[PDB]
This record gives C-alpha cells, sequence and structure tokens, in this order.
C-alpha cells in the first residue's frame, strides 16, 4: 500500500567536486602525490627491515636449520612480504600515474577531484539515478558553478 | 505552565525496490559476476601462495620424505582445503544467484538496498513506522512510496 | 559569528517502556541465547571426544609424550572455550533475571539514534546534545532533553 | 550542465573544537589522562603474568625443551606479548606526553579538543575550502565564538 504522491523523502547523495586548473592548484596537487610516492617507497624500505629481522628471530628456534616447523615460518613471513610489497608498489604505480596526468594538465581544464557528502529530496517521477550526479567545479577554492 | 512540543531529525533507512527491467538484469548479471571472477582469482592465488609453501619447506631440508616434512605439508594442505571450501560457498551463493535473476519474470518488484534518509518525530508517533518507507524504482524512474 | 547557527551531529537515547509485549520479546532472545550456548558447550566435549580419540590412534603406546603432549593442548583449549561460553550463559541468565525483575511500566535503556540539531554562541554543547526519547510499543511517548 | 541560477546544495562539513583552559577542565583531563596511565600500566602487568602462565603452560604440557612444537609457540608467545607491549607503551608515551602539556598550558589559551560532524549550505561563489575550516570555542560547557 502506497502514500501520496505529494511524499518527499530526504535521501542521502553524493557530490563530485571538479577543480579547475590554476597555477596554486597544480602545486598543492604534486606536492600531494608526490608524498605519496615518497612515504610508499619508505614503508617498501620499511617492510624489507623488517622482513629480515622477523625471520632472523624465528631461526634462533632450532638448532637444525632445517627444521620443516621453522622453514614454514619463514615461507609465510616472505609471502607476507611479497605480497605486501606488492600492493604498495601497485599504489605507487597509480601515484605516479597520477603524477603525468596532473603535470601535463595546461591552465584553464577541469579536472575531477574526489566526493562529499550531501542530501537532496526525491519524489516519484524523480530520476534517482540523476539525483546521485550533480557536480560542483572549484577555481581557487570558490564555486564556480553547479552541474546536473 | 508549559508543554514541551520538540520536533527531532532522525535518520530512517528507505528500502529500496527495483523493477526487473532487461536494463536491471543486464545489471545485476554483471554485479554477480564481478564476485564470481573475484572468488575465480582469490581461489587460484590461494593456492598457488599453499603450493609455493609446500616447495620451499620440501627444499629446505634435503629429504621431503622425512616424517616431518609429510606432516607440514598435510598442514598447508588441510589449512588449504578449508580455505577453500569457504570461498567455494561464495562462489555458489553467487552462481546461485545468477539462476535466479535469469529466473525472474520480467516485471516483478524484487530487492535492492538502503538509501541514507532523515525524518522527523515528535510524541505520539510511531517510531517503528518510520524506518519502514520503501521507494519502486523502474530503470532509475521512482514509481512510488510505499511501506 | 554574527549570530551564526550551526547545525551538528547528536545522538539520540532512546528508552523503552515495559510492556509485557517488551518481556516476551525480550526473553525469546534472552532463550534462543541460553540454548545456542549450551548446544555449543554440549558440541564442544562431543568434538574434543573424537579429536582426543584420533591423537591417541598415533602410538601404540598409551604414554608416550608427543600423544601427552597433545591431548594436554585439547583439553586446556576446550578448558578455555568452555570458560567463554559459560561466562556467556551467566551474562545471558543475569539479564534474564533482571528483565523478570523489571516491573511493568519501567524505563530501559535501548541503544542510539543518530540525529541533528543546532548550536549558536552562548549555548551549552552538552545540554544541546543529550536528548533521550521513551518508546512504548513503537510510539514515542515522552522526549526529554 | 549550467544548473538553475539559485540553486543552493547541502554538504556534510567538520567542525573543529577548541577548548580554554580552564581549572575545571584541568581537573577533568588529569582524572581523565591518570585513568588511562594506571589503566594501561594494568594492562601491561597483566600481559607479562598471561604470558608467563602460557609459557609455564606449555612447559609442563610437553616433555623436554628444544623440543620443535614447543620453541614455535613459545617463541610465538613472546613475540606477541613484544608487540602488545609496545603498543600499550605507545599510548602510555602518549598519554604521559598529554598530562605534560596539560599542565604546562596556562589559563585562558586555547587547545583543540577533536571533531563534529556539521552540515551547512553551498552555492555559486562560496568559498569551499573556508567553509571547511569551521572552529567553536568551548569554555565549561559553553560555545565562546565560532571561528575562521
Amino acid at each position: 500500500n502506497a502514500m501520496s504522491d505529494g511524499t518527499i523523502l530526504t535521501i542521502k547523495r553524493p557530490i563530485t567536486v571538479r577543480a579547475v586548473v590554476t597555477p596554486t592548484w597544480k602545486e598543492e596537487a604534486e606536492r600531494e602525490i608526490s608524498n605519496g610516492i615518497a612515504n610508499a617507497d619508505q614503508q617498501l624500505a620499511q617492510l624489507e627491515q623488517e622482513g629480515q629481522t622477523v625471520v632472523d628471530q624465528v631461526r634462533r628456534q632450532s638448532a637444525n636449520p632445517l627444521d620443516p616447523r621453522v622453514q614454514e615460518q619463514v615461507a609465510n613471513i616472505q609471502q607476507q612480504v611479497a605480497g605486501k610489497r606488492s600492493e604498495l608498489e601497485e599504489q605507487k604505480r597509480n601515484l605516479l600515474q597520477q603524477q603525468a596526468q596532473v603535470r601535463e594538465l595546461e591552465m584553464d581544464q577541469i579536472v575531477e577531484q574526489g566526493q562529499l557528502e550531501s542530501s537532496c529530496e526525491i519524489k516519484v517521477g524523480d530520476n534517482l539515478v540523476e539525483k546521485m550526479q550533480v557536480a560542483i567545479v572549484v577555481r581557487d577554492g570558490v564555486i564556480q558553478s553547479i552541474e546536473e
């Protein structure tokens, strides 16, 4: 059983933030990306040191270097390290691509730049999908326009 | 002599329902396929990952047939069988939904999910009746507002 | 700040009235918990037995040091796992005792609801966001801010 | 695409909550900080104890030391407490840092005190960056001002 078609519901929806390419914006962009690259690299280096040390502890369990209980733990360590490395190595990949993408941008171009939680009203006949598709255009922090 | 009449703003879920349409199926199939694909990659990774451990352990022994090595292998085997059984289950569930989707008659109303909403409440309202609003959507367009 | 009003997120304490409809609901959940727990404790032992048997199937020596060891381990786990389940039983039973002791038309805690509100300067933040409602069979009876 | 001129949108926005350093605030920080430290040190003693117990328990469980099973589980416990200990000691060093700051702060100074979720309306021309920069200042429960 139904309610009135007069019924107006308020739902939650994302808003897309697009940025106008300005010089101020490009710096901020690159500086962020760059720190991400660097932070990743640094973690990868720490992961490898952490890996080696933990392996050295486990070895000090058996006088026998061929002991199977030990050897399996090591394999697990390394399997854990490898898969973790592999993951960071992929974040870094994305960041580098973003870096090139950013650097290769011209002034007054318009770029995606994340989402904001928003809300809005819907009623019978409304298009729910188009409601989820509002974007705003920012230029150096100022709302240039609303897009639908 | 006063009587408080404050209205409060609540968060409630709206239930979403979809109309079975060609588009809906097409997009549901995909969603489900993505889940299948995901479970298939996870299943491979588990095995190769487990195989590698078996290999490593055997290699660092100079005798793979040692009663102690065969014990470890027995574990990796049991521990992988345990994780695999669980992943196989998920794939069955997904393939199970795949069937149901294909089975659904065109124009049927089915469950979709939830949207976060927010209504108002004051004394004498049925709080339960306010968490029970539902909407029916056909290819993106809202058809009605039920309970 | 020139008369600015902000809208912020605040929780709402949701109290419930004691109806015989609430007790009935509340008990059935307690009971399900209880029976579920005991059905686990029977399963715990049932399983432990069989595990211990399979272990013993290993060596011909009943007093074998590794058989001895593994058995000890198993039993120490059953010990600990049981501790938890029996602890939850006491919880549930204590709650059960409370649910039965409670007199009709009494107010009990029941969890939170996300809300929002308004704040301006000179406002006391805690007093602006520490409200509660009182519900009896789905119907809001009171609101105490 | 060009949304009907006067369009107003609602978005989620974080509010910074600051506190005025008052006598009755300090006697609240102090008490709460202390219970965190006392309850961190207490968690540590039970950690060491509980580990010890389990070590002796997996000792009388088996026959002799140098046992291949026994080393893997003991060394596993040793590294288990080592980790928990670090994570507890970090919280301590933290709480002790805050305590040091609480005490070494003069009356009527302003201090960060966490975050609240709010919402506001945004329009073409608004400064979005600034919308997010909002802060409130609290003196013993009461709002002293809205900032930025």
